């Protein structure tokens, strides 16, 4: 029904338990997270730097708060400083410096509620951070995932430093991406509900202001698991890892059904991310606990963490003259 392409995948690294959160920082260094690392049967997840020339893996941060180890599950870099925002299914949302120190951004949200554990996040170009939270309350609450009960939530961490819960009642909310229009403005928030075959959209009307929740797209397949991570290319096609499959789905800007599929040499892609200024997509996957790369048909969308650089700054917004 749908065209399938089969690009050459190249293995980057392997033996990363629960491999996810591929991300590039402001300098082009590459990081991933290993959520399933354990010590004595307890979480001890890791944030890793991967040297793309040598393949060498370096543990950047082994987060823990009051003796509760983390489950780092997704990442985005900051443009303002060379620090990573790490969605942690046990600890919430962390800011991790490249030197390994970290700060937990929130024990509680804007309503005084205990924070939920997070997994993916996405900046809009105005600087707000949109976050999926598939786990229940952070440590020291007992760990719970919204696999069977609809308690996964969505947050927005605004430029004013407010952690606002903007929706809930999701069954493993996973990938999240912002659709920016040609004038640079945030228009739609896209959210994967991984325990269904659905992608949801909201219209962004401002910081932490979303409305008009609708079904945006449908994920093919009848196996366990749907959309995990997702990313826009420069034409606002959305590439969506289908964890219940060996494909990445390609949606047009207006969603619906995929218009093309990318066949992968592996099952269970968990996350994907473009390398800045390239067509190269890095993909994490849980069949092999591994990281791969492949060349897409065009560039990715300009990334938040490049937006203060000469040659990028000033080129995102466009207006009538």
């Amino acid at each position: 029904e749908i065209p399938v392409i089969e690009p050459l995948f190249t293995k980057v690294t392997e033996d990363i338990p629960g491999a996810a959160g591929p991300v590039f920082d402001k300098n082009g260094d590459f990081y991933i997270v290993a959520p399933y690392v354990e010590v004595n049967g307890k979480p001890a997840g890791e944030i890793l730097r991967i040297d793309l020339k040598t393949g060498k893996k370096t543990v950047i941060c082994k987060p823990e708060v009051n003796g509760y180890g983390g489950i780092p599950a997704g990442c985005q870099c900051d443009r303002d400083a060379n620090q990573l925002f790490v969605a942690d299914a046990r600890l919430g949302l962390l800011v991790v410096q490249t030197d390994g120190t970290f700060e937990e951004i929130a024990k509680k949200d804007s309503e005084g509620r205990r924070m939920q554990g997070c997994a993916y996040c996405a900046f809009d170009y105005e600087g707000n951070l949109w976050i999926t939270a598939p786990a229940g309350e952070v440590a020291p609450a007992d760990f719970t995932i919204s696999l069977d009960e609809k308690f996964g939530s969505i947050y927005c961490f605004t430029t004013d430093g407010q952690m606002i819960q903007v929706d809930t009642a999701f069954q493993f909310p996973a990938g999240i991406a912002v659709r920016h229009m040609n004038d640079g403005r945030p228009y739609q928030l896209i959210v994967a509900e991984q325990r269904t075959k659905k992608l949801w959209s909201y219209d962004i009307k401002g910081p932490a202001k979303i409305e008009n929740k609708k079904v945006w797209g449908h994920i093919p397949g009848t196996h366990e698991g749907g959309a995990s991570g997702m990313d826009f290319d420069e034409d606002n096609n959305l590439l969506v890892a289908n964890w219940g499959s060996s494909h990445i789905e390609v949606f047009g800007p207006d969603g619906g059904q995929p218009k093309m599929r990318i066949r992968c040499p592996f099952e269970k892609p968990s996350a994907l991310h473009f390398k800045p200024q390239t067509k190269t997509i890095f993909v994490t996957e849980h069949e092999n606990n591994a990281v791969w790369k492949f060349e897409w048909q065009r560039n990715g969308k300009k990334q938040y963490c490049e937006t203060l650089k000469f040659g990028i700054f000033g080129s995102l917004e466009h207006h009538h003259h």
